[PDB]
């Protein structure tokens, strides 16, 4: 194919299909559809460093190298065990992957996927097979940080001085961490709790201080929702002050101190928020929902925490990514087989791609910040 | 040349020959040179969101648009009186330019470099020009922000609707604006004064505020320092809480409390500091220096406020850039004629490559940020 930047390039999932679409963003329009790359019912990616390539984490436990230029599958491993947590290094060389079975990380080389380095979990007492690793993420230092459902560890893995990483655990951190985040700015993991309420927060400045438990109030308390229906915390989004969140199992976004982690106000929205994101100038909070209510894309102002508009794209909207600088905000329409391109300070859309039940949106500006 | 990511590609300038090199920063080599571009003794650029091109702003007025990937200058114009001064717009679609003869700011069509809108400055009177315009920088909203120097005003030009903008004139906002800065998260602009202290602070969010003089301290005071020697506002570094930027003819670096704009620590530096900068992570801030001791590079813990070590990369250092997620640091020796990559985890050097009389070097992922 002729010469482009790499700069605007997305990749769209298409998940009953295993396929995946290339996008031209300035264009508006889709460069090509590669086939092959299994189960993407569920699934992530981050992408190289130069952009060229995506790194597509699949339920199967498939990690497919996508050349985004060449248009085509470089590379494709598939691994039983593996999930769709999956991140690049910090200089582009490692690509981490969480296994559930028999629980462990896994760190491929980006170039030519072959393995780099197995960490296996705590093996369970009187088992055969260890912790799950889940809410694994890159971090500054050349570090990987993840944490172990069933044994209630955080830990990080410092590949800084070669292939063999230096380990730190952190034990009793709390009961059945089931996701994380890092902090935009690379400095605090937090991993949320699912066996109690609250959240494990660790100052990756300062590993020496140890694990803090924050907002205390945070979860299913003794309800019985299913690991699925709890936050995904990648649908947290966190600013300098302020943090806004979806409620676990209720029909609020939660405004959150970033600093105290405190609630300090709620935002009654038209769903059980799944996702909630922010424009990048931190003006509006966009937030999605679940069915029934996943027809409707409600946009809030940042500062008066009101619902400015309520979007309505169509039916099974699962996913939006903003451009680099904010011109766009791309919006996934399952059930309609749309991408649809809006620009989110008129709140009108300017296009609408057709899909194969379209899922995740990824722009390769994500390939410099770390954390994506 | 052949497919390439554009992800990783920088730009050197070398100051003396009209001249740049084209990178690969993660082989850390050297594309190639293109000749052509005038006088770029002095110089500045910012990139196309594809990261495929780079406008460079030459001391001659001359606007290049300069094809990383096919390695050539695509377009080219010289605008008499254009300064090194250019933004690129919020959607990419304009490049706008500073210019002090007549005096105003000339906007361009990024792909073609067709002058698609002038806005001429306030009148001065007596003479055949406008006031002086300083500080240009993108804003969201598609929106560009520019100072008068003569005149002591602060204009919004938004082009949300099209090429004709429509104009936010602030009057009396302080004696001759000689330079300004957008903040990172695109929210606050604010001009530096030249004839008083203290800065002009405008909220993007709420212009019908008016503007607010800040910092009222941070000048020349009763000095006679002429404008070129008062400090570069590229040069500040501005976190969530903190700023640290260089003081006005002081060998030190203020720390600033970003929220209330008032200097609340001072470090001792090994010379006049002219840039101040942040690791990506903001755990560490590096300062260069003016002649004679541009031989020098400081880096200070963000924390302690405190001098960690004091690099020695060789005589002339004029320019340092970061990658994007922060694994390397690239620094321009120009009295050595090399460009160095160091690790900035490891505060040694890891590579060099020769250059003629290197000065600003710059990687496109500032395509992706308001205001690079």
């Amino acid at each position: 194919p002729p010469l482009r930047g790499s700069g605007d390039l997305g990749v769209l999932i298409e998940r009953a299909d295993g396929s995946v679409q290339i996008l031209d963003g300035t264009a508006k329009t889709s460069l090509a559809r590669v086939e092959g790359l299994g189960d993407l019912s569920h699934a992530s990616l981050v992408f190289s460093r130069d952009q060229r390539y995506a790194y597509v984490f699949g339920r199967d436990g498939g990690l497919t190298k996508l050349d985004l230029l060449a248009q085509r599958i470089d590379k494709r491993l598939i691994q039983g065990g593996n999930s769709i947590g999956g991140a690049i290094s910090q200089d582009g060389r490692l690509v981490a992957v969480s296994n559930y079975e028999p629980g462990g990380v896994k760190v491929f080389d980006s170039r030519t996927l072959e393995l780099v380095a197995e960490i296996p979990a705590t093996r369970l007492p009187g088992q055969d097979r260890n912790s799950r690793v889940v809410g694994l993420v890159d971090a500054p230092g050349q570090r990987f940080v993840f944490s172990l459902f069933d044994s209630g560890e955080i830990w990080i893995a410092d590949f800084s001085q070669g292939d063999t990483p230096h380990l730190t655990r952190f034990r009793d951190i709390g009961k059945q961490p089931y996701d994380a985040l890092i902090s935009p700015d690379g400095r605090y993991y937090m991993a949320g709790l699912f066996g109690e309420d609250g959240m494990a927060q660790l100052d990756l400045w300062h590993p020496e201080r140890g694990v803090r438990r924050v907002l205390g109030d945070y979860g299913r308390g003794q309800r019985k929702l299913p690991v699925y229906k709890m936050p995904h915390l990648e649908g947290w989004t966190i600013a300098s002050d302020q943090a806004f969140v979806p409620a676990v199992g209720h029909h609020q976004v939660l405004v959150l101190d970033a600093r105290d982690w405190k609630q300090t106000d709620a935002i009654d929205v038209a769903g059980q928020p799944v996702f909630v994101m922010t424009r990048p100038d931190d003006r509006q909070i966009w937030v999605n929902f679940a069915y029934p209510d996943n027809d409707k894309v409600q946009v809030i102002d940042s500062e008066t925490h009101e619902v400015i508009e309520t979007l309505r794209p169509g039916p099974g909207v699962l996913h939006m990514e903003f451009s680099g600088r904010g011109d766009q905000v791309w919006i996934s329409v399952r059930d309609a087989d749309q991408l649809q391109v809006w620009d989110p300070y008129r709140l009108k859309r300017i296009g609408s791609l057709p899909a194969r039940s379209p899922s995740g949106i990824f722009f390769s500006h994500r390939a410099q910040h770390i954390g994506l």
